[PDB]
């Protein structure tokens, strides 16, 4: 079914310092996606350059993976009817120059390199990011209250 | 008068189910309209047993362009095209459960308030603000 | 049973007239009680004079009739577990001044004048006040999709 | 020192069903306190209870667990949270704004500092608990 | 008339700091009361209170701010909750926002004396601005 | 460098008559802006002249003036990486009318007679601006505790 897609999205530790954790949650939680899986770390340069490694060739690689270690994460999988897109709609642009009000980086930043927030940018890379970040032990299921309220 | 234009707004059984009829009723007075006309009810079934499904809160809102701005505020009928900031933007996903429903135009609009209200019901008075909100 | 205990509130007119409507109905949703019935109507002098007709005595009381016919009032019926005495902690004291932040009107407003809002005091004077807004076929019934987990 | 002192706070079932896991964050994060664990997982208020009474729990469902630092964070944790019988909860509180009755009170928060080191202890591996420091510390404590 | 009522309210360089000048104007702007005198300056809270332990702020940015109300000394105060945060109830500005008496990140005035004085301290007379709310009649009888 | 570009905000009379002011502020910290002056203050109507002195002759110059006048304003310099321009998207369109959800003009306004806030439209707008409301002294320097997790 197409309401079971899901997708990878990660707090960014300027997101953490920045005190913006409850209020991305709240933004995905009354669209109406469900969290399957969520935990809080510090993730290892190996870790990040395997994440990151479609961009090992751009010259902001070394920042960005040097950032994305230089505080804890907040790594989550939502599930739900085109979460992946949805969730980048709901992101606004990768660059916060270019975000509307709104959207999560259009509210709450300013620069690319510190732009808060992640989100799978498409399916085949959702899987992937979900299997690098989470094994199947840690992933919830359970059908929420609101489900037949929020699908056909 | 320009000013005095009205639209029709019903939350539909999913936006009462999902618990976002302050929120919705926020965004309209913020933003400078006047509730004109507000009730709940079961949607008698003159799909549609989905609307019988559940309540409805029924409502006239008045002010200049309502009916447009109205329906920009709700964002697109369709929730995957609905913008971040839009009602069905921040709260829905799916077509079949988009929560709300705005007149697309003044007639059908008037017709609306017709169908759904007895003229007595309309309530008139004057917003404390107004001469901050219109000049 | 006891779930089904319900409440009259009503948004006086300066609750209308500063837009506190949808405020005060969210802090009512949020809480999990059920909306069982709201209209939107300037109340006449009679219908007010019946309403709080345990007060026609004390000197205050033409004024508070014309004030509460003065503009438009929400009313509603709310239901659920104790709603009566929870719905009269979350207006805060009857008086602005002894009501504490974090009630509705300890966050909103001053003057007892300027109350913004009634809430039914007992069961008693809850039934009494709901047959004299509400007919009972305006009465709403419905299940929350959320009633299991709010109720055990 | 005493700025380091921790509690647990788990989100009850009910709290994730109902969509309330970010209000409560974010009341702990704007409250000034430094989040040190969180974990989401499938645990039954009932099993973890079953050894109680000497002589009506939520069956399994999803839980967010959380460890949060801060000074005095056990008691004012447990001040932010609400009496546990929502019935007698302070508007302003997360309880006395969310919640109606005491075997759906979307939360708990360990009630003393060795029972919060327990229960941390009980649902946290050592190396789950994240050491960093907040860029806002030095306006939070002087 | 009692509706007059002035009070100081100035909030300290953590609360500017940590981001929270707006969420506090918005309680006392939707609580009612009116706002009659706002600046922005770079202030030492060593130097203000050692002119007339906890280790006070260095200089930095404070928003001190004038606003008019029934009760607005007193009624300010329980809004702001306890000076020690410890002692402050969810709901109030340092119920829901701080953690030590030492960054409670707000000040008002203890009382209405003290308010007049604090408000000739700080601001020049003609920095009051006078101005009736539309919603003065809704709030007021 | 850019990230110490500056604009001029004002909340117009409106913004304070409704009650506006602190959404305002709020949605100019959360994005990472820095507050650098804000003052209270009712601009005289030569003051008000020469603010809008590029418009002195269309049919609306005269009530502009005599609007601005008739209530107080709030006055604030903001500093941030394009500052100027993003905050012109944060305030919406001039045109309440064209302003989208999520704006500060199309969450809270209507019309553009009342349109309740006012943003520099360029950087030497906001250059002159600034020396036209603001003296040196009244301009207030310090770092964001936050900085390195807004700007890399
Ligand atoms: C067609 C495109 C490629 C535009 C699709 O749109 P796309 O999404 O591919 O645009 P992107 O390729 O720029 O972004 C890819 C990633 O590269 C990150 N990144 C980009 N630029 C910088 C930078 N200067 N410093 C540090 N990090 C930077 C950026 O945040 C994003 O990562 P994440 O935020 O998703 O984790
Ligand atoms: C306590 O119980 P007790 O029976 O001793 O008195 P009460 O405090 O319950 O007030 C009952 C009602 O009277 C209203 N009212 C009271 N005082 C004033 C006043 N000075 N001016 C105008 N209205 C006033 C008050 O809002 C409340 O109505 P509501 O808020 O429920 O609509
Ligand atoms: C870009 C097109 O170039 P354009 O020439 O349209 O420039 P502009 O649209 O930015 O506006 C410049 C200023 O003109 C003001 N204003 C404009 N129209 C009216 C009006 N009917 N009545 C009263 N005031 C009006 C308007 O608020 C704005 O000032 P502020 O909002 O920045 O304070
Ligand atoms: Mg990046
Ligand atoms: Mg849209
Ligand atoms: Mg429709
Ligand atoms: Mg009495
Ligand atoms: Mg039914
Ligand atoms: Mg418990
Ligand atoms: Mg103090």
């Amino acid at each position: 079914m197409a309401n079971l897609e899901r997708t990878f999205i990660a707090i960014k530790p300027d997101g953490v310092q920045r005190g913006l954790v409850g209020e991305i949650i709240k933004r995905f939680e009354q669209k109406g996606f469900r969290l399957v899986a969520m935990k809080f770390l510090r993730a290892s340069e190996e870790h990040l350059k395997q994440h990151y490694i479609d961009l090992k060739d751009r010259p902001f690689f070394p920042g960005l993976v040097k950032y994305m270690n230089s505080g804890p994460v907040v790594a989550m999988v939502w599930e739900g009817l085109n979460v992946v897109k949805t969730g980048r709609v709901m992101l606004g642009e990768t660059n916060p120059a270019d975000s509307k009000p709104g959207t999560i980086r259009g509210d709450f930043c300013i620069q690319v390199g510190r732009n808060i927030i992640h989100g799978s940018d498409s399916v085949k890379s959702a899987e992937k990011e979900i299997s690098l970040w989470f094994k199947p032990e840690e992933l919830v299921d359970y059908k929420s209250c609101a489900h037949d309220w929020v699908y056909e």
